[PDB]
């Protein structure tokens, strides 16, 4: 991994509309902070409804029948998505460092994980551009019926701050591959990298208006997109709380298509026959990954009684060794929580757990006096009714529950409003299969966790979402089907 | 066509839950009227939230992992759907007669069109039960990734009164084929036929709880389903106005999946090289079909100037010959409008058109003093800004507009909030191709209209809906994808 | 199971062409024998090239563009396939008894297994008729490219005698569902049942010429189809030896499409962790099923040393209790071998095994002096180089080999020219996964054997075939793709 | 178009096996000639059975389970294909020049057409690598059935000389995208470019043994692959004559999978309402393109009598202006015929036509005394029974036939053993629709010709082939389906 620049230059910090950078109509700006220090990195333009409106107009124009983007070859769309990937790889070290600076996650991770996954995502959807065929349908009568899978139109895409570059990639990949136009609202906590990529979009040769990126706040620029009378589809990734708002906004207005990838409280079921060493390390990763700031985190580790104590002993030991520190330090495994708000938020949960009567196995407190660092906390002997066993903590706080039978664990694991993911650690074939099928989750990892693939769909089962976001499934939400039934002289098979 | 019984006996008039008939919790009932006479056919149980809740519980139970329906083989689901089809065909004369008595549409149509389309739909989806495969995905790393296309859960389906039996079949086919459970709310204006088929479902051998039919009112039983914390998905077909409500209800509550098949103001573009005889008859059919009570009706007939006068003269002549009368009379082409409220509503539009300054070419008034009959009205020389040229009349009121160029007609045709369908009559290949691609509609009929096929998707492009309802596409909304990524010792191609 | 008629009346015994029964052009006939007695059931007309040519002519005519069959709705094709299934079910008792009478297999099997699987197959493909869509392709340039999945043409289908009715159904289902015409050659050992179904085809309402069934001999009628200048595609199921002949014939002549489903030597790998009770019973079933006359039979039972002795002991015990007798007796598990030729052939193999130096664990000799009955033989301590461990015996002769490691078993199991199927019995997830992927077989059963599903494909990996025969895959070989690229004034997404 | 090097350096002229260049086992070589001069470009190694065997071994090893290639991620396969495309583009000018030097086609065409199509094809299939999913099948009973789309194995691919680089790309694209290994036999008349790309494969980072290129002769190296006991599948593109041989070879040997892309005699139907200017130029292109050396050339131009005379007059004038000359001259439209053998072969046909009694409208003779140049010949008033109207000329010799009705032209156009392509020029929608469905051709071009797209399949209907070569269809032939049915404790929907 290339040596990063612990202070990457911030080259772009405005609103990107029509391959041009401009300030907010109000000239307002908001600060972005480096979570590791608490110092302001720079000031980004504060987009609002006016800027959203301007962007939507730009996007609508770019989507007009006969525009370069509409007329462009599907193959060339894939070409552009690949060119974008190339530029991103060219600037891999810069983007990784900027990501870590803006987000807090370990540089090594931003580089080897995030950027790799961004590249693999864009490159994956570049190949889908000219392969998402429609169908010729054998209708009754003397007709020739077929379907056109055309773009849904102007797509509003709102993303969170946990995986800035990646969440952007997840949205842009299928949207652009299907020939859609975009008006994206990036998280105010981490806007720096998306803006840089926005410029790479221009450099890649994307037609003006195709991708519009607007930095700003939620109920401001985000809501402006959600209830816009000219945004055809909205893709939202964030809190379940805001998810409700997004959906309600669509109903009250444009009646635009909605897809939501939201919160979770994923159960991590460990059976007695599970390989301990593996089950332990993966259980650690499943929850602490990305400062515990992951939607599909295994927030409820259900360990079978026969191995509970042992597992617990090992989980605590691993949490005890987990190195928290400067994101840029090669040996730092845990960086700071994205921001103070999230910092105090997490601590509030640690407080709740202790108060509701939980076995605090690892120190639940700040790890430093400067950045927003929190100690890898592990709570033992959890009860389903406890807040920390119900609510998404989104911080390095592990919950370890004990179960006896599978009949029992299935019911318990499924007893949640969330249903984004789950995992099963077992050596037995039948137990793996039975559980996979019984768990009401968008993704069930067997003998592993957090395994993401551009080719495999991701999504929620209940209040954790609707619609899938990767693979061929990711193209569906970005397609408007058109049936054309033509009368023919005489139909034949 | 078998001679019907002008007065079919109403055998079922209660709430169907768990293969059993019960009265409403409140014991309240509401009358159902025969639009041809204005007399009450009988009184149906008035379902409300309480009944909806009891139906949802029955549905949830039927969906329980390990229940007969869950464990049932996909093939047997197809068997049950076919069995249902057979029983419906067995009772074809009865159901067509009852349909006509409760709805108003001509008996010949109920029999040859509706009932035929009902059978073709169910029989089509019976074949999909065991064929909607999931996928094995070539993911990166040593894993085995695949997807499970599982049922979405408890499906709430709300249908209108224009095609009672058909709208029900449109909903039940894909829902049942995919292994889902149903809580259906039937239109208060025409509940009788749905209830009969409800019992046929029991007789077919469908497990109790799988399909629950609730007769009642909209803001009552309908809203109860839309905002239910235990209904996983809602499928709505009705007005765009109510559609907003359905979507907002979902966001404020369960965040359930939503699909909307709503209103329209479909344009019927007639080019000068169109075969007159055909273009005229089909343009007549396009708007007057089913008492003009059709979502995708060609409510805006744009005739190219070069043939405008001639076309209009023939349109009016055709309207003048259109026989309005007793739906049971074999020569009756037009029955009465579903109910007085719709009656008064249609006349209100004829009034608007006149006042807005339109060429009333065919008498716009009642056609009788008994039932709810209205004269096949034809308005000529319409202007896009006129209400009747903007709003969905849903009655036998034809609007004929004139255009010069295609560039112009494309823009005008597309100038609408709706986008459910459209059609183009031409002998020219390039004009057919160009327009079909240019019209923002879920269905574009070329040289025909109202051609529906169980195998071809149907849906709206803007405020006319979201999601498709037929063909393979009709299965999507009823599927919940599950990605199972299993770690393997060593992956190989 | 309905009490059969020990002596079913043979109603049809000629050549079926154009919904009509006629004798062979030569008026020749050949006898069909009841293997349980050795007595002639009746005499069937002997078709040859002359009759095949007449049939092909009939088929070609029925395939003419504009014929009722070509113009027929895809849904109607499905309707006809369903009608055929219904009639077959109506005559289930008769067909089962006739099957047993002419084949030898136990009546209970013919009824509960064969006939059920025939119904399930036809019913499955009925649903495929109107669902095998083509595609609209997003080609570069101003074009509208799409594909038509049309019938391949005149299909010659040659079947074996092991599962008469079933093999017929496997061929007819996909052929007719895709709109093709048929020229079928039925096994001279068991032509009776196929002929009866042939007439049910007529009764179902199938257009004349669409399905032509020709009873006769191999190098006679079979070869006549194989090298016919007007047969578009040949589907063969038989011996690997004849398979070579069929493909060579195609290349020599019409260059028609070829698919072969041939012989096997399927390995059954039982690992130490396997549940004995089940592994032993399924291992018994995997080999002895249908008088050991099954292409995918587990002809090489590789038992892991740690449980070899124990396993063998039980295999033998089960072999010893295996009831061989009158197919019509409820207690009969094993009927006679199809015919004398196969009887002597099987005995030859038992002879071989003994001479090759094998542990004869169960008597390898005739079980009666009347019909063609053979004692369920079990050979222990087999060596890969032994003929009985190499060649397809096709009789109740069990081979039990011993293995130590997976690495070793994989290589050994794969060391065969055949590759039709394999099975793995384990409780371990990783072993199941690893083996499934490592075994070069068209079907790998895990913890079960001979599990067939109309929805899952079946086929060979090497000298055991080419192409798949069930599920959606079974439609491929019966489809001819046509790309239509039309010039459009202006292409848009 | 960059100025080429009229004498590009030949850097590679040996056999490529294991990313290494070696001479033939016999040390024999054969000359490769420049058709424009008749002078020898250089000497290439003459591969034979021995070298094929060597290559097969290399490929077999590269395909071993656990190999870098077998273990490689499908995405990485796509990455390698894209890497190869980049290297090919990097050397576009060199490759174009070398292609022209060894083939004879105009440099401008090699550059803007051939190389462009080469890049487009490879880049297209790069995207397929991780997208050709298998499926999870809803089988009956307590099982989990799914399919694995695995590589077929060692693929032998034999290509002709008309589009050297492109034919290679058509084979390599799907083969490599699906994870297969290759043993390719390149045309003795034009081996130079394939060999250079062979080295670029090495440079791209492809594992050794994955692609082996062998220059040599047909009945020698070609047949050695066709009848190899270890080549799992053979893909052939060449003459129908040799096609028979290839298929026969497969049947006599390994029983390997076969796909043939062979000769044609495509009809070009021009209706009276066809735009003359366009129909005339397209008709010219359709036959003369690539020195008339194109499999799907419109060698039977059926002009509707009403426009016959006029069309012919225009066709002749066009042929009369067609510039034949030095392939490297910007003004050259027609280069020399690949080789003397083909040169005399074409002249033989011109002699035939004259003798058969045809209207020689344009000089049917050599165009120069140096290279292999032939004058753009046009024969008028052709009769279906004439040799030149039946046999593939494969040179610049146009056949113009006259027809009266559609019914007539359909039957005539279809009266051929070939069925590779066809075209229809009409302004009428119904005529276009009717004919497209009526013509038995793998591709029917409407108002255009020779329009190829990596996304749309190409193939023959009769003696012109079997199987398709582009789009998703191109992956089918390179996939081996494996059904894995696992027993599960309890199956649920
Ligand atoms: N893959 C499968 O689906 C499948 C299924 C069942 C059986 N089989 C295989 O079939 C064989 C058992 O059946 P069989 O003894 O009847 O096979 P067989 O080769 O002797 O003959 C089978 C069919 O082909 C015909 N035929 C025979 N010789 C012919 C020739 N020279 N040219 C053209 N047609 C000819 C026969 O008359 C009969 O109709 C075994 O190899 C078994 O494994 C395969
Ligand atoms: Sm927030
Ligand atoms: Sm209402
Ligand atoms: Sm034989
Ligand atoms: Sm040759």
């Amino acid at each position: 991994v290339p040596t990063p620049n612990q202070q990457p230059e911030v080259l772009y910090n405005q609103i990107f509309i029509n391959n041009e950078w401009h300030d907010a109509v109000s000239k307002k700006t908001f600060p972005t902070v480096n979570p590791s220090t608490g110092d302001v990195i720079c000031h980004v333009a504060e987009g609002d409804k006016a800027d959203v409106d301007r962007a939507v107009k730009a996007a609508r124009a770019a989507f007009q029948l006969g525009s370069p983007w509409r007329r462009m070859d599907a193959s060339e769309r894939g070409r552009l998505l690949n060119r974008l990937a190339d530029l991103i790889e060219r600037d891999r070290t810069y983007l990784a460092a900027l990501e870590t600076l803006d987000n807090g996650k370990p540089y090594i991770i931003s580089y080897l994980v995030d950027l790799d996954m961004v590249l693999k995502c864009l490159r994956y959807y570049a190949g889908w551009a000219d392969k998402y065929h429609g169908k010729t349908i054998p209708i009754d009568g003397d007709y020739f019926s077929y379907t056109r899978h055309e773009p849904v139109g102007v797509c509003g895409q709102i993303i969170p701050w946990n995986f800035p570059l990646l969440m952007q990639a997840w949205k842009l990949g299928p949207a652009l591959a299907t020939g859609n136009v975009v008006v994206m609202k990036v998280a105010e906590q981490t806007p720096l990298t998306a803006l840089y990529v926005a410029n790479l979009i221009k450099e890649a040769g994307f037609p003006p208006g195709v991708v519009n990126v607007i930095p700003g706040f939620g109920p401001t620029a985000g809501a402006a997109i959600a209830s816009h009378e000219d945004v055809d589809k909205v893709a939202f990734t964030g809190s379940t709380e805001v998810g409700h708002l997004i959906q309600v906004a669509a109903g009250k207005s444009n009646l635009k298509r909605v897809t939501l990838e939201i919160g979770g409280k994923s159960p991590n079921i460990i059976m007695s026959d599970a390989d301990m060493d593996w089950a332990v390390e993966q259980a650690h990763f499943a929850l602490f990954f990305n400062q515990g700031q992951c939607c599909c985190a295994g927030s409820r580790t259900f360990v079978q009684e026969d191995i509970y104590a042992e597992f617990v002993e090992r989980s605590v030991a691993r949490a005890k060794s987990r190195v928290v520190g400067n994101p840029f330090d090669s040996r730092t495994e845990q960086g700071p929580q994205v921001d103070e708000t999230q910092f105090k938020k997490v601590l509030g949960y640690i407080k709740s757990g202790k108060e509701e009567g939980l076995k605090l196995l690892c120190g639940g407190g700040a790890a430093a006096d400067r950045g927003y660092f929190i100690q890898p906390t592990v709570f033992g002997d959890l009860q389903d009714g406890m807040t920390i066993a119900k609510e998404e903590i989104f911080g390095p706080v592990m919950q370890i529950l004990k179960f006896k039978s599978m009949e029992e664990v299935v019911g318990r694991a499924n007893n949640s409003k969330y249903g984004l993911a789950a995992a099963v650690f077992t050596k037995d074939l039948d137990k793996a299969n039975y559980l996979s099928q019984a768990l009401q989750a968008g993704t069930v990892w067997v003998n592993c966790y957090d395994v993401f693939g551009a080719q495999s769909p991701f999504g929620g089962y209940k209040l954790s979402g609707s619609g899938r976001e990767l693979g061929e499934y990711g193209l569906q939400a970005y397609t408007e089907v058109k049936t054309v039934t033509v009368r023919v002289p005489q139909k034949n098979s």
